[PDB]
């Protein structure tokens, strides 16, 4: 179970990982549609899939970082 | 459940099968651009609309084969 | 990840859409079912068959338009995925 | 699970089986028949009606089938 | 799904759940009943027979009866 | 799970089916019958009662028969 | 109806009142018995001992059972 | 793998054959521990005294795990 | 079952939570520890020893305090 | 299908060469969480984790295209 003030002070946490994360996820999310379009093609395109392949590396790298920041947010807090 | 039946539905399935991999191949793509296209930042309702068109022609042709199959089957007496 | 307000303009464009396929979404039921039927007949028929197999491909072509016009929509108010 | 047990209860099932294919066949065709005139635009109660004594009628002739399988079950001393 | 839909669905039902409470209550009975005479260690055949014809008929009037909840539900438009 | 323990958890177990068999079957037979009788209309008490008394008879014998296979699989040092 | 809930609700409110005990006292005396069965080196007279206890404690709330059971017939509840 | 899926039965093999007296043990306190707090008056002294049997017992059994743990990384198996 | 008891026993598992709440948290970690160290490309016994021991005692510290719970539990009559 | 085989090859291959990150990646996880659930969090120990992760995360996905591009060159769904 959790507290009162521990619930509200992590849905804080996690509303502003949201946020402050939303264009990222929607473009990562965005970009493995792409992928996957690109892999089912008929006579499929390595170069492309590549270059998507690098930017879900790049979009996921940024992602995790605010992922990392939002569990230190958690362990700071004190909470589970 | 019979012998002769079940040879004639699994024929009947692999030949539906064989005849519209390419199809269905091509449809799984189409969606993938479709969701891609509803998820982009500045959605292009254009291309949206002329990517679910295919969709549309695509699976016209696919449910076409799906009741040859139905088809023969209730024939086969399946 | 949707907010209060993201649920609800959601929401609205579903039952929008719920509203007005509704007649398309039951009608297109009851081809189903009536396909079904010709299917399992004691001697089937196959122009019945695929008459109602037109029928079905006609009524799901209207569903989709409706689809698309509410993914579009849903796209268009920035809502998630 | 004794040996002229398991013949008898396969002899059983499987005529009952036989004897049951047509009619679960009709019964299962005309469920989706009640189902597709209930969901019609403008619903139709006599073919509704007359669809649904169809039903009963085979259901019976089921039934009927069901008991004799479960009588001659018993009758084997089976479970 | 709609709200009011949901109101009157629940109406329709509740109509037939009470004009048949003892209907379905007596149709389980003879269910259970049913079941034990096939479970005696000499089934009695005429016995069951008989119990079949009973469940027959109550369930024929149990059908007739969803048949109406069915139409009363596509007459108020419910899905 | 050892080879010389399944052979004996085997062995003891079909005895116990065996020894049994009848009397399951006939608890089965009443707890059918008790339900028929609960779910009557007009109940009646007397043949409830009855009943309830056959199957705490045939119980108090079946249960004395698991014990003595507890024994035996414990006896013969399995889990 | 609303009397039928009101009654079955003292019926089984009895139910549970005349049996809390015995409830309690069967799953403490079955819980014994495994003890017993899992032992060391099982003792048989001791576990022949505690199944006698079962049957005791058994048979006392099977015969509340039909009482209540009994009861909710006549009072015509399903 | 496969080579190494043989090579795991064999250690939880020696696990299990190793642990089965014990486990047998404390699957029998476990069930003392709930027959005592389920007495008609719990006794605090006897409940805690088979709490503490569990515990060396859970002790003795953890001790194996972590052997076994310990063997399969050893045998370099995922 | 009881509104009364209910209130009890939701008490005393509050009371048991809150209090166990530090000694649960490093349990975890140590669990997560030891298996961080369990698949290191090259094991290394003594940590992971070490760490076993680490977990046995918060484990006991745990136990002790299931049990008081469970005789508390026991003596509210729930 | 009669392409069956190509797909245990291409997921073999990629397994094989794949095993020694994937667990070291898998150790890591268990390590981050290790140190999230202390009491008190050392942030920089964190960090340093974090990104331990990141670069065997970045080498597996650059074997996971190379498979899922091998596939759809070998024309397997």
């Amino acid at each position: 179970p959790l507290t009162t003030e521990q619930q509200a002070t992590a849905q804080k946490i996690y509303d502003d990982y949201y946020t402050q994360t939303s264009a990222l996820r929607q473009q990562l999310i965005s970009k493995r549609y792409e992928y996957n379009a690109l892999l089912t093609a008929s006579s499929p395109d390595t170069a492309k899939i590549n270059a998507v392949a690098k930017e879900m590396e790049s979009l996921g790298q940024k992602l995790d970082e605010q992922r990392v920041k939002r569990d230190v947010a958690m362990a700071q807090a004190g909470i589970p």
